[PDB]
Order: C-alpha cells, then structure tokens, then sequence
C-alpha cells in the first residue's frame, strides 16, 4: 500500500547532525491519566528533529519494511504538486497541522484508494470533516501529544504581551536602552482576570500554569469542570462566551476549529472585550476574524495579539499578523517542539500499526470512524 | 524644603497622553504577609508612567501645596550636574534604582541640609550607608514593591529561552515560515530541572511559578527555607552551588552581587553546567564573567541567557550581550512595569506623608535612621 506523508522542509542550513542538548525529558502519562503513545517499537530517539522532510517521522524503516510505499514531501500546494501526484493512489495521508496537506471536498473525491487520514499532532481541521464522513475515510490524530506544549507557549505568550518583552528586547539588541520606551506599556499580569475558551487539556493546562501568578481565572465551556477543579483553581464559570469576555484582561483561546468556533472571535465579539484586552490564540487561527483582529489592534481596542496559529498555513509573506503594532506571532511551532515531536511520532507509529495489524485504534484518538464523528471527535468537534 | 528627585528620561516621542489600558489590579498584599503602601492619598491614576521626568513620581501637586521646592532632573552624572548643582540644600534626595542618583562619601559631605534619602523602589547600593548615618541621614526604600514583578519577568525569559521564541518571531515578523529552522532547538520545559541560586522575594516567587510546569525544582542559599515550605514545593537543597548547577537545565539566577558570588558563572562553572543548559540572571550581572557567557553560547555549551541586567549599567551600545546568539536580553526594566511603579510610587508618598507630618516610617522601608543613631 502508499503512505503518502507530507512534512515541512528542512532547516534551511540542512538537516541538523547535532542538537543543543543529548536527551529531553521522559513523559509517560498526562494528568487526565491518559498514557503517552505506546507504539511497539520506535526507530528514532526522542529529540531528533522528526517533523521535517529528513525526519520522516522515523517511519521510513518500518513501512519499508512491512513492504509498503512510503511518499515523504514537502510540496503540497495546485494540482503539479508531488502531494496531488500520489493522492489519487494513497491508502493514508499523513501530515502535520504545521504544515497540513489539505483534504477539502475535491482532492478526497481524487483520493479513490484513500482509508486513513492521519494528523501528526492534534487538530484535524485541515481535513473537511463531512467530506471524511462521506467517503467513509478514518480520521485521527494524537490526542494529548503536545497539549502541555502548546500551554507552555501559551503563557509565555501572556507574559510577554503584558511586559512588553519583544519591543524591549528589539531595544536591547539594536543598542538601546530606552528604559521609558520600554515600560510605557509594560505590565505585570499578577491581579489580572485571565479567561480560556474551553477548558480541555491546553486550556486546563494553562490555567494550572496561570494559578501561582495570582490572577483571577475564568473559563467559558458547553460543559463544566468539576466542581472540585473549579474550587482548586478558582474558577469562575461562564456559560456564554461573551460574559467572559467583558471582564478578562487577557482571553486565550484553547477550542477545536469547527462550526461552533470558525469566527468565534469576530468583530462583534471583539467589541466586547475590554478596551487594551490580551488574546493569545495557539488554537486555530478561524476561531478569530483575521481583519478584525488587525482592526482592533490597530485602533487600540487591543492591546496585543499573539498566537502560533494562522490560515492559511504556511502563512503568505504578507499577512497582516506579521506586522500588526505589539503582535508577538511565531510560526506553527508549540506543538512541534522537539519534545512534542517525539510524542506525536510515536503516536503516528502506534496508530499505523494498529491499522496495518487490524487491532482498534484508541478511542482517543479517533475524530471520524465509520461514516460518523466518533471519539474524540464526537466529544470536541461537531458537523453541520 | 526642598525635594530634589532624579528620574529616567521620557520616551522618545515624547511623555504618553494616552496608555494602552485605562486601569491596572489593586495589589494589596505580598505573599510573606507585609502589606502593599498605604499613602493617605495619591495624585496618580495606578498606571500612569511615574519613574520618568514628565511623571515626577505624581508628588509635584503635594509637595507644593505644602510650600515645598520640588526640583525634577534625569541630569545626575558629575560636578556639573543639574542633580549636584541642587544637592547642597536638598533636604530630600529620591531616586530610583533604574536610574540612580549616587551618593557616595563626597556627595553626602556636601549635601548639608539632607535628612531623607529615598530609594523609589528596591536597591539603594548607590547610597553610602557608614556617611549617611555620620550624617544623621536617614535612608529608605519601598520593601517588597517590585519582587513579584522581577519574579513574571524571569519566568517569561526562562520559557522564551527554553521554547526558542525569539528567533522565531523574528522568522515570523520578517515573512517565513521556516518551522524546523524555529524548532531544532525548542523544547518543553515540562520535565526539567530547575534550580535558583538563592530563594529570597523573587526565587521564592519564581519556583512557585514555575511548579505547575511539572518542572523538577532546586535551589542553592546560605540559609534553607523552612521543612514545610520545601515539601510544599518539591525543592530539593544544595549546600554548594556547583552540586545545582550540575544536575539543572535552567538556572535562574536571584542572589546579591558580593565576593563568593561574583564571577560564579566563569569559565570553569560553566562547564560543570549540562551541555545545553540555560542561564537566567534578573538579579546583577556581575554573577556572570561577561565573556564566559558569550564563548559558552557560541561553543553551544549554553543554550541560551537572558536577563534585564548588565555591566555596566547602563550597557555600552557595543555590549557583546545585545547581540549574542540565543540572547534573551531586554534593558533593565523589570521592577520597573508600570505595575511595579504604581506601588513603588504610592509607598514614595506614604513616606513622605509620615515625615512632614511627624510619624514613623513603616520599619519595612528603613534600611538605615541616622537620625535615631544621632539621637
Ligand atoms: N501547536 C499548536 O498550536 C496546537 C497543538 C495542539 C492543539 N492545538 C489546537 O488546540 C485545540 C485544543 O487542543 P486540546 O489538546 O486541548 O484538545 P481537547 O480535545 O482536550 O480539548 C478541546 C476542548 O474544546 C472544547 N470545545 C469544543 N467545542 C467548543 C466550543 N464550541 N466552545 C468551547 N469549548 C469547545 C471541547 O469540549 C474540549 O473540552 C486543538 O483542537 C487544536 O486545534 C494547537
Ligand atoms: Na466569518
């Protein structure tokens, strides 16, 4: 069979032949008691670069082995790329949402062999769900894999809005010193009310980070946390989204894309908000208004946007967020740090020998199965 | 009477007329139970830009409606001062660590009218302690102010550093994409080891920020922390640094500059340290040989350093820390968020409040009462 696989390109020195550090950290379970992946076997060491064209998520010896045809690209964009090549003869498409290879209506009615629609990583709306469910295509992804990344550059983006650390460090480097400039919008987050949309494992785990800050936490859901959560963390619960949003300083967003939240945060939405709120969207970048999110930095409404998040990805040269005042954007990278990648890759395993062995793949880490949402998918993600 | 008080420049295009946010959290308290200032009342909406020339630490309505001289400068370097043109008969010397009107033996024989220098924040070395009480002088800063904001400032820098955020915003800001150039070096923190060298206000409040990452925590001081406060946060203790520094990916750097921590990140320190480790220091620069750091992120031995602190201070245009690779450095600026002004700034008038009226200063904010010793 054909394992197409579409992944980022190298770095652009090459493929890295040493790394800054000789091991990371071993992480065998999440704090809702899932277990991190468990693949039977792993051809690559946690911390290489997996992710990449020369990464190949560390597949390459065991598909070759099972006697498959493994495609590894890059080239994924209009009808003369290598990815629309293969696509009509794939039994599995993976990709990362870093870099996704798109499956809208029309290339999953060129895909005629496809069964299997891997995400390297979490979120799989780069795939048109409906479309999935009509041609009875399996849809997954690694749940938990890189949740605590991602919450991790979620504070760090918070932080450094509310400081004001990337003006100040442009200061630093260009010789500077400017102390005035620096601060004449730098803050402290402590004593400020820090709201998620959704509270799952990136928005749980950003509010566990949030705690010992001594901010004001709240949370907006379709379902509540436990009680015993709430009071652990202080939580203040609202049921519309638009309640919280009146009273945070700072609002990150933490939900699936997916009809309920595409242009969530819209004009209307934002207008809300307080005048110099936060966001930080590690999300999906359609959760936001694109040009309403420029507008209301522009105008002051807010005081800062960032996020690892864009559409489409990758992002053009020219998209606003780049440039917008006090933005504080990277690329997609929170979830493919290299210690996230280790979890996604061994996951990516773990579902592939499930499937080529016929054994059940976890419940977690189902989106579509079956001609239905299914799942994960069933709990986090709707359909029109 | 006058006040003579000394405060950074304005911004470059000028004092703000406008802020990003029309009001900041009311803080009243610190974790070790000392409370938040206490003025009387104050001429300042908590958020504005105090510590520079045009914000006057919000006293000139105050001080003059008493029928005080109030004399605002950022000029204080040398004889020819506007600051040492005023200091013979200043009665109050203020200023804050940020930018610090000194004052050494010399200047303290020659200001003879002063009986109040006044730190506007934390860090009064640029006062002479032994010539102040001569002088029955007395010196006080704002205790606790600006800790928790010293504290946000090195826990951003340590995620920054760790997850490789800069360099990938100059990859965003500047039109790429370029995701394994931004991740061949970013990692989680979850998991790590990180240790501080010494557990004051701000490491405190550093490893109790630090804790939900799942981070495994160490600290290195003279004196430990108490049983209970251990347990709490999981810490392990070491007796001696170089036993830390060996097992941590992080070191976070919170102690006084003094001869057993000067220079303790050299050469031969730095490679005790894990290949690929990282070195915050918000604390003073000077813990750190300046080219040791720099030969150490060059080699690859560190994986990066950042902080807000320099030698000298303010840094030289050229400083080999501005431009360094896997730099995380702002200027100095962490206690000085307008946050930390708000606070420094009230608890500046509550001790001006207690003196013109006759009543103690909070024993909190005295560092030395050459007054009481003069008795
Ligand atoms: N690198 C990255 O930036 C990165 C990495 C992983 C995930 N993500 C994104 O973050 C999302 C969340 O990831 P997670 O691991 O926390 O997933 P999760 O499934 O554990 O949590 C998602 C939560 O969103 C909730 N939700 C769904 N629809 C909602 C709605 N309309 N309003 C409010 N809440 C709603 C779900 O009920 C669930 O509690 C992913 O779907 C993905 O899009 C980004
Ligand atoms: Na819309």
């Amino acid at each position: 069979a054909k394992i197409l696989c579409v992944l980022y390109p190298d770095p652009v020195n090459g493929y890295p032949k040493t790394y800054a550090r000789d091991e990371i950290p071993n992480i065998t379970v999440y704090d809702n008691g899932q277990t991190a992946p468990t693949p039977k076997a792993i051809d690559f060491k946690p911390g290489e670069l997996l992710g990449s064209v020369s990464g190949e998520l560390g597949l390459r010896k065991y598909l070759e082995g099972l006697g498959h045809e493994f495609i590894v690209t890059s080239d994924k964009e209009g009808p003369d790329s290598e990815f629309e090549k293969h696509l009509p003869d794939a039994e599995i498409i993976i990709s990362q949402p870093f870099w996704p290879a798109y499956l809208g209506p029309e290339r999953l009615a060129k895909a005629k062999k496809l069964k299997l629609a891997l995400t390297a990583g979490i979120g799989s709306d780069h795939v048109d769900l409906e479309s999935a469910i009509k041609h009875g295509v399996t849809v997954a992804e690694v749940t938990g894999s890189n949740s605590i990344s991602v919450s991790e550059h979620a504070v760090m983006m918070i932080l450094s809005l509310v400081r004001n650390y990337i003006p100040a460090h442009e200061w630093a480097e260009k010789g500077g010193w400017n102390i005035a400039d620096c601060v004449e919008r730098s803050y402290d987050v402590e004593g400020m009310h820090v709201g998620t949309v959704a509270a799952g494992r990136i928005g749980l785990a950003i509010l566990k980070r949030m705690k010992p800050f001594d901010v004001h936490l709240h949370y907006y859901a379709r379902h509540r946390l436990s009680k015993e959560e709430e009071e652990e963390l202080g939580l203040t619960f609202h049921e519309n989204v638009e309640d919280m949003v009146k009273v945070c300083d700072v609002v990150t967003i933490n939900a699936p894309l997916h009809p309920e939240t595409h242009h969530m945060f819209d004009e209307a939405m934002i207008k809300k908000m307080k005048r110099g709120a936060y966001i930080v969207n590690t999300a999906r970048a359609e959760i936001c208004d694109r040009d309403a999110i420029v507008r209301a930095v522009e105008s002051g409404h807010l005081a800062g946007y960032a996020g690892d998040v864009w559409n489409p990805q990758p992002a053009p040269a020219d998209h606003p967020w780049r440039t917008m005042p006090w933005n504080g954007m990277t690329p997609h990278m929170s979830g493919t740090s290299l210690s996230g990648q280790a979890r996604y890759t061994a996951g990516t395993r773990e579902i592939l020998e499930c499937w080529f062995e016929g054994r059940p793949i976890r419940e977690d880490y189902v989106i579509v199965d079956g001609g239905k949402l299914a799942g994960t998918g069933a709990l986090s993600y709707t359909v029109l």
